[PDB]
């Protein structure tokens, strides 16, 4: 099957998606391609809410029975939310990677870190992300 790549998301080459959820907040998850490649997710290590992250910093990891993969901050900011549903139901990452399986939110204060307008420039659009995939 062709992996789902919503056109209304931005992405990283490392298979994270980024949804602007507010003026200063993005929601982050892993892509359909990513979850399928990882396999059934058995554990998601999420950063603590309040964690300051820089773009590309490892903030967590996703684990299947076969694979462990780092999760990188797609943008700089502060972790403002994490998906607690993934504690008991880590497979939401597999079943609904762009919905219920979201990982966390990063909030930007345009003072401490790049404003979202700036931060967005580093991310891939759907077409670009599709182009990176095999």
């Amino acid at each position: 099957s062709m992996s789902d790549i919503p056109s209304d998301l931005h992405y990283t080459a490392e298979h994270e998606w980024i949804r602007r959820s507010g003026d200063d907040t993005v929601r982050v998850g892993i892509t359909d391609y990513a979850q399928s490649a990882l396999g059934d997710v058995v554990f998601v290590q999420l950063p603590v809410i309040g964690t300051a992250v820089t773009a590309g910093e490892t903030f967590g990891e996703v684990e299947s029975t076969k694979s462990v993969s780092d999760l990188y901050a797609p943008i700089s900011g502060k972790v403002s939310e994490v998906n607690s549903d993934l504690d008991g139901t880590p497979q939401l990452v597999n079943s609904d990677p762009y919905g219920a399986g979201w990982l966390l939110d990063i909030q930007v204060d345009s003072s401490d870190v790049a404003a979202l307008e700036s931060a967005l420039t580093t991310l891939l659009d759907a077409e670009a992300y599709r182009g990176t995939l095999t």
